[PDB]
């Protein structure tokens, strides 16, 4: 499992649960390509989007669906998602979020 | 100026100068259309970007290069960008300030948004 | 004004009007001292605190009263105070605006310093 | 372990590792009682704090050595420590922080 994504909620105080977040890697032309995908668990935590062979250099979007994990809450958020774009470069990275509903914190942890 | 943009650097304690900023709107074929773009003065603050005419309702990209920032500083960081994407003006004109708060392998961002 | 507070809410994407804030100095037998104190304005900035004489070197606290804020919203948040503790003024007289961004279970802050 | 506390660094994309922790519970005359110290972990992680049956409700002060963190690693920051107050309410807590020189990010995660 060389990528990780935790998302994690600043209003609550809870993990975001099913919370949907989209990888794509950068193709040759520059277009986004769908990569992995998947829902945060019941600990905000989606494993296995990948494996290492598939895993090579490159740039890498994950989008996290925030507005609609506010929505399903019944509150109304500014942002369309969540975005971190970000290099591969050869490690286990995890791309930590932080969600507020006008705001969001990110970080990565390369270990 | 109903867009601002202000970035501050986490790693020096200040603004962050010389920031490039690219925003992009989406098009009705769903493209992200070029919409303004600027770099952050010594406060580390970005106006001018657009006018209450042109900045109509939309789905707008915000996007901070950081990565071209920080390699400006001689530091190899993390993200490409940091990119903030969010509807505007759909309840009519808003005043938007998209703030971030950058270091090598991380940022925050937030929006403060008035009538 | 060497010491400027700015409070954000990260819920409503607005400034933290009508937080109050108390800084403390340590003295010389390691308490900790009243200083100033006030609260946020309407655009969330708190200045006038103290004088560039009254504001001498020391170990400095920031306490921004977040419970109270978030409790006269009628929301009841997770932490007492956001608390922040820094030596200022130990290379010369300077310039610093202490920033937060406010959640109910979180918060970040950060500081600009100017010469 | 009814309290975690973990520790990332926003400069190296790392858990924090070896930070100073220091807990203390308020005490009737308004005082900060030494409650249960230790140092972040390989993971930036800090188990074993207390127990449930130590960990009764009150307000508690966790204070992150954050500028004996930065010295060691050669950076010059700004703050003191880290400090996160907050009661303890009749759950599991994480207290979570986020370390960059002149800024810090924390969140709760209370299950
Ligand atoms: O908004 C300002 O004018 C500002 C001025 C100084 C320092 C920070 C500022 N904003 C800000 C933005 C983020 Cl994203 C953040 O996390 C924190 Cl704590 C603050
Ligand atoms: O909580 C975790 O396990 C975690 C793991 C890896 C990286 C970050 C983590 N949490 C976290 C905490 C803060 Cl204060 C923050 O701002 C952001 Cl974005 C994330």
């Amino acid at each position: 499992c060389p990528l990780m994504v935790k998302v994690l909620d600043a209003v609550r105080g809870s993990p975001a649960i099913n919370v949907a977040v989209h990888v794509f890697r950068k193709a040759a032309d520059d277009t986004w390509e769908p990569f992995a995908s998947g829902k945060t668990s019941e600990s905000g935590e989606l494993h296995g989007l990948t494996t290492e062979e598939e895993f090579v250099e490159g740039i890498y979007k994950v989008e996290i669906d925030t507005k609609s994990y506010w929505k399903a809450l019944g509150i109304s958020p500014f942002h369309e998602h969540a975005e971190v774009v970000f290099t591969a470069n050869d490690r286990r990275y995890t791309i930590a979020a932080l969600l507020s509903p006008y705001s969001y914190s990110t970080t990565a942890v390369v270990t």
